């Protein structure tokens, strides 16, 4: 609680100059085209552009705490809109270029974007999600569930059970949801391409899953404004804003970024849509 | 034919005053959110708003016959458009809030609305539908099949059979289609919420299926302008026009009522669409 | 209240089909088409008429009451309402003259500047003082040009009154002027679900005739002026408008729920016209 | 190469007069409505309207060669747009009226139209498609693969293999892809309706597959401006432009011809959409 | 009939790409862009040209006949036709001057008030008396300004005639006036699939030059005025218009089938312009 | 630079809800609504403000720097930006007065003829000579009305300059004229995320008051003119605009990416108005 190790907070930002930036995004486009199974890992940096502060950035929650100051929110969790990044991911899954999405984020935005829950692992929980301790049925609310740390929310299970509903936000000492972890791990191991977005990769085991991909010769790309724990393991490191990178990527892949219909929950991935043919690369 | 018992015809209409109306529709919204499996039962009252007279209402077919007068049609069966109600049901199935639809209606409008035939039981038949007596293959026509009472229509089966095509409109003495009945029954038993719309519930076994739900503690709601046979069994009775109720319900559920593309037949339910997250209710 | 509950007439299918082709000809050939509607175009949305078998008056005579299958608020525009919307959008409808108080033309999105609502609108109140109109989301509580108990809010605090004519009232000068002018300059007037029994409304169609203008009547029952029409189509207006739009190569557009459009928008692209003669 | 038999080139075109044309398209509409399984066979004539010359027509590749002249292209293969015909076929598959599509065309347009690859047999190959000689994984490029005759393209396999990529365009002496052929054959045999579009039916076994359908009493329709090898076997021969025929057909079937989103590849058929009810025919 | 069947020229890819970027520059920089089209923009819809390898004239000389892959009625607008539609919609096209009789610009939905059809339109007849135009759904049966056998229907019974110029006929005064005025005031004229060999049509582009206006020619073959152009792009017009719209950040819109739009609608939102120099 | 970093105020939910209903009343009742925006409406797209807790000035005082979560080029319009787009489209917004230099109103598709950008726009340069404006796809490289190093291309070769006011500069005469006129004639001014601390911009809202016009302020922090407002809503502008559009029965439209619309298009159909009193 007080003792919690919060890692390296407030490290200097790095910005690749424009031409290096454009050439790296081109290479990401190349890796994606070539890959059989692509897995995305996201953290708090993909939501900063919607007004939600991250943890370890210059104005992050833990950074600010270290300086005796406060983080700033520019939205509520209910009023937050998914970023261009979140919506690019929706599309990448729909056209079959994204196999699995692993997120450390609690902010509920991938769910709310309409990303399919069976291709998503929410490793640290979701603030809109409460779970029955008896039957394990989950409920995805339109408002944040008012507790954190796996506590009773005060509501009961309505399954055709009356079990005590509890939040899914892990405290420091709590181990990860086993189903989420087992599926993120399997996906990570079997991927031939793992792409990290807006995560410093400092938390175990979450930040370690992209390394699993480096097994059997998989490639690792890291998109992030600050250094990350596994920088030396990356085949490609892109230092820029994740929305600028993802919009350029989509442009290269010949994909529109889909409109957000408002908060909407999709349990199961729909059938894959058509996508553009692949370039001749070599 | 002449002997047929036509039940209680022409009973006085009941109208819940506005504030009671709005509070009951709110509670229906609450029951739907809470339910695992929701089954809808429809009858003739859901089509009166498209110009098709019902049977037992004040200007109903059997009511008018009793007074020596005639029912009035404001449309042909071919020219009838599905109501706001019919289209709300299309949407509820698409987003996964409706498990099954049971209808006593012959008017062909749920089919024509594009409601999926494998989630629909047409207990008393469909006027556009003719069936091979040999192979049992059904054909869904753009025009009413000119006979009633399971008679030869005059056309033959084209299955890659030459069997005699017959109508599917039950006469009084004819027992129900076994497949339709078996599936309506299963759905009704296993539901935890059954909602009746525009049916007096006077015909066996059709009107009795919503009671099956009251087994193992399922809830029964009845929407209807007139009294119904099972009024005392209802957890909730809403006395108002079904379009006013369904539009308000959709508003609360955060669902648009979809546009009608014209007459269109869907054999199999598509994959479920995203829907809004559920409120915290208790 | 006039002749009520007269027998319905139904053209056989082959005739029905011939006559709609003939109406399509007239539309294609005409420069200025005016449409006149009454209560028959709302009966397929659950709103009774006045003088049909089960109409308001026809039922009152027999001691019966008319039946509603909807509230005014929860009524949806018919396929006919929406076809007229499209007809105006692609420049094939010049003006629309309605007897109907039921609010549906307005709520369909039809432009108010190309519509005369000769007998009022249940959803519309007007300021006794500044004459400003308000289109409400529910029926204005009164009938017969009475105080609704609301006051104007323009920049007035005038007394707002319903727009619903009692038997003795003069028609809106503005609406009637515009509807007369349109009727007079049309080379084609088409009536849809009106018995044509009220003055002056029922007679506006005849003004088209005075100029060599054609006149089409579309009605289940006999109307006052059947003798003056070049074509009478006995059938359900929805059936007739649906076939006609098909011939015109026009889709019937989706309703986006209640919506108020004050001014006609620029005209949309339309199908090329057939060779006729 | 030089020896290759190129069949009957440059035969006179036949045009059915308008009223005969309209009556035949009506009968095609009738056969389609009646059929359980409909299989389409296409060749080069369905792409002439996009600026790609056919082989045996009056200005065909082989015809012109015979007269010592050159064919004319009005587009590149990359810049070619699918015809009204190609897009009608997309729609017919989507609404479930087309079971399978067999094509002799190499021009890549059915793929690019977004026609589902698992309902398509490309008997003579696709110019955008290259294939690994090791693992047999196919790649669908945005540009024509620069070789013909099953040669090494120069690129290698990227499967999570490094096998030599080769083109899929058959030379004269090369036998057909076995998977494509086996599936076209199965479909053809089991169909009760086979419709040929823009093919002279002169190549074995491709042009012979529509005859398979005449087994067990299947019907054969041939749409083509010139005579075809199997003219005498046809139940119906329509002599006119394939776009005029298909647009009229769609009009009768009550189907819109869908918009082309640009080049887009769909591996697996989506779930079937609603379609209009069938007329009463007899 | 002039020089026919001249060799085709194909710019290599890298050049091709450079030149389209250069055309995008000119569009972005220009205030008033006029487009001039002839038969080369319809060849990818199966309609032969006149003077290309397999053109009407080129084939007639050699004893061959041209080949159609479509009827006029069943022809669809090209990607080029539809890009011009979009170009006018977002305010990047001022006027369109076409030599083409094939009906496609009109049927694409292009606004008739921003188009001069200098040689006629196969689908259009006109009243000898009142000069009223009719855009039909099929080709008017005649050529050379003849009676079609139909009569006017305005409010006239005038004799309707095709609009298709024979060799000896003066061009529509109205269309030619407007096309000259546009050509003169443009700072950019772009020609698409025209050999520029007919007077006066072929010369209208040169009028842009007289003012400091730029001139771009886009054509597989040499044209009359290659010497006066600032940029010549040798390639297929579809390829060139597709890349160009991509640079402009414009989608090519779907065709809703044959549709007739008389007047340009208000302009749509367009992408912001790049920094150039 | 004025009072910076003042404490935030948060209305409790029930109050919050009451006050938005009250703002919906005012919109429905008003004939002419002007909206005034500053840096608070862009903070939810990752662009810092000036005087909030972590604002440009508030941070500079404390030795801190403001933080960007986006580039100007990669910033997307907020739900607020897009709601204003819709509000203007259905005729419920008369004019928009912004202090914001960030380009978002323009890039949202908002019509330039109904917007005063009082302090400039990072994407806009202007010709010193002919005064022609250019809306670029990237930020113009300079600030303070300097040469950008590009020259005009109208039909001019004038020196193009940024439009970004330094502290000492007079506001665009044109934009300020129009914004004053609008403010004066509005019966409702609504401020969104502006502390109202700069002259003359901050004071334009008060001009509405002088006529019996209402004034609403929507801001997390105290503003200069809280004492003159009829309603103060302390909350996040996105939350407030979303609830309000829901009450108005308006959808918030999708962004089609950066797009420049010079002139307001004809008004769209809107929901009928509730009965109020
Ligand atoms: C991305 C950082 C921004 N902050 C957040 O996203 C919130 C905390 N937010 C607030 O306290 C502020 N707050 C503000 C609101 C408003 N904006 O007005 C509102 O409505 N609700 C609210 O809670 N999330 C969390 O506190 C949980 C983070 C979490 N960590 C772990 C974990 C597991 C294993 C090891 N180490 C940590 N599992 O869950
Ligand atoms: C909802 C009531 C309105 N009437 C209807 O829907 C029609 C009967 N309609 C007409 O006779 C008038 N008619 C009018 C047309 C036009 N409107 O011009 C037209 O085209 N065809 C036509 O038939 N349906 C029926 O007659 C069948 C009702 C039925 N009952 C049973 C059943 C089973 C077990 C026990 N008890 C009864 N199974 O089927
Ligand atoms: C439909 C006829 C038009 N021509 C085509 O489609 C091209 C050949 N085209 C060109 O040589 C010209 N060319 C032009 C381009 C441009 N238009 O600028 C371009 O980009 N590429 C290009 O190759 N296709 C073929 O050459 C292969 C035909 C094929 N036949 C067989 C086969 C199998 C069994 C028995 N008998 C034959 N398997 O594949
Ligand atoms: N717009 C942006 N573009 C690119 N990178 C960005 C952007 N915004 C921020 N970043 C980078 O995004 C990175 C975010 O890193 P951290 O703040 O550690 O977030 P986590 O998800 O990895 O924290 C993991 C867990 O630790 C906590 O205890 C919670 O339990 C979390 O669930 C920074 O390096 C920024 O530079
Ligand atoms: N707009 C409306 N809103 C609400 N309720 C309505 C509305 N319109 C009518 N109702 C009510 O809707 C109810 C309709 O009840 P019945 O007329 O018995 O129809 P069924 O489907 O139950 O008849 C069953 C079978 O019996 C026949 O023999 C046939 O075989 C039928 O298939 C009334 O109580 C109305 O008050
Ligand atoms: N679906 C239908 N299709 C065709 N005709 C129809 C349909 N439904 C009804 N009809 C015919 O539609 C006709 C409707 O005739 P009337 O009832 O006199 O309505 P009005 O608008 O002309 O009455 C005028 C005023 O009278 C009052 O005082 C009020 O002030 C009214 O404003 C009938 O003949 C039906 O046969
Ligand atoms: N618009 C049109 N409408 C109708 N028919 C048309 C049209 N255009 C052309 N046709 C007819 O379309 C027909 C096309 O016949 P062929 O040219 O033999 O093409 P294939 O696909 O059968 O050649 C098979 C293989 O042979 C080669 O060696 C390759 O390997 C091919 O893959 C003609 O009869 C035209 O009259
Ligand atoms: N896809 C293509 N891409 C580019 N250029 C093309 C394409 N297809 C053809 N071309 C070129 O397009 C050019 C077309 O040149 P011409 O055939 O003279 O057509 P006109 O419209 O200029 O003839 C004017 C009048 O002449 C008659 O008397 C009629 O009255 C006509 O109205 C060729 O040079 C091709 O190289
Ligand atoms: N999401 C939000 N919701 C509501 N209020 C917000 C939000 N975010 C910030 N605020 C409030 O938004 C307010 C923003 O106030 P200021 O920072 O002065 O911006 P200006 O546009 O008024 O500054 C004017 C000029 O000053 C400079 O010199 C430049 O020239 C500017 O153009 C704060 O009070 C926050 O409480
Ligand atoms: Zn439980
Ligand atoms: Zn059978
Ligand atoms: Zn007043
Ligand atoms: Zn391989
Ligand atoms: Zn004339
Ligand atoms: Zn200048």
């Amino acid at each position: 609680p007080f003792t919690a190790d919060k890692g390296k907070c407030g490290l200097p930002e790095i910005f690749d100059p424009p031409e290096e930036l454009e050439r790296k995004v081109w290479e990401l486009a190349r890796l994606v085209w070539q890959s059989s199974s692509v897995v995305f890992h996201t953290g708090a940096g993909i939501s900063t552009a919607s007004g939600i502060p991250d943890f370890r950035g210059p104005h992050g929650v833990w950074t600010m705490e270290e300086r005796g100051l406060a983080p700033k929110f520019d939205t509520t969790f209910e009023s937050a809109r998914p970023t261009q990044t979140h919506m690019a991911l929706v599309q990448l899954e729909r056209v079959g270029l994204l196999r699995f999405l692993v997120s450390q984020n609690v902010d509920g935005l991938h769910v709310r974007s309409g990303f399919p829950r069976d291709k998503l692992a929410e490793l640290h929980g979701n603030m809109f999600v409460e779970e029955c301790a008896k039957c394990k049925t989950q409920y995805v609310r339109d408002t944040v569930v008012g507790t954190m740390g796996l506590k009773a929310t005060g509501r009961l299970c309505t399954v055709a059970c009356r079990g005590e509903l509890r939040d899914t936000i892990l405290d420091w000492e709590d181990s990860l949801p086993d189903r989420d972890l087992a599926l993120a791990d399997e996906a990570s191991r079997n991927a031939d391409l793992s792409i990290t977005l807006g995560t410093s990769l400092q938390i175990r085991p979450s930040g370690n899953l992209p390394l699993a991909t480096k097994r059997r010769g998989g490639r690792l790309v890291i998109v992030n404004l600050q250094p990350t724990k596994h920088d030396r393991h990356a085949d490609l490191r892109i230092h820029g804003y994740v929305d600028e990178v993802m919009t350029r990527l989509m442009k290269h892949l010949g994909l529109e970024i889909p409109a957000w219909d408002g908060p909407r929950v999709l349990e199961r991935a729909l059938p894959p849509l058509p996508r553009p043919p692949t370039p001749k690369l070599e």
